[PDB]
């Protein structure tokens, strides 16, 4: 399927230091977060798609149309601008944020009935599982 919409809650949780690592994040910052467990909420319409990524500690939207290239700043994750483009390969949502990063973006599927997320930068890879309603 390629509906993603709901509530996800976090249920597994791999690399994702080693993924911030990749991104410069500062040790601090890093220690923290990798504690953290996360939510994810998707509404998903047609190619339109509003994200939420929420923990304890930060809170990152991004709202965006499959299909159509946009110009992005990461804000209070790395605060870096990117070219992003999110497309389908078959049923995997494929992110991919052209910039400073290679190999930087996501890969999310509903392969399951769970929500999977692959975050990738550099040579580093992060796989998250989640459950939804
Ligand atoms: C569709 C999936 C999206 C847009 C994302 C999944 C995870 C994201 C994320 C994780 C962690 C942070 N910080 C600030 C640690 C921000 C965004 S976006």
């Amino acid at each position: 399927t390629r509906d993603q919409n709901g509530t996800w809650e976090m249920e597994s949780n791999e690399n994702f230091e080693g993924w911030m690592k990749a991104l410069d994040i500062d040790f601090a910052t890093r220690k923290i977060a990798v504690r953290l467990t996360q939510t994810l909420v998707i509404d998903q319409d047609g190619d339109n798609f509003k994200v939420k990524s929420t923990s304890t500690f930060w809170n990152y939207d991004v709202d965006f149309t499959v299909g159509v290239e946009f110009d992005e700043y990461t804000k209070s994750l790395d605060n870096r601008h990117v070219k992003a483009l999110v497309t389908w390969e078959g049923d995997v949502l494929v992110c991919v944020q052209k910039g400073e990063k290679e190999n930087r973006g996501w890969k999310k599927w509903i392969e399951q009935d769970k929500l999977y997320l692959e975050l990738t930068c550099g040579d580093q890879v992060c796989r998250q599982v989640f459950k939804k309603k």
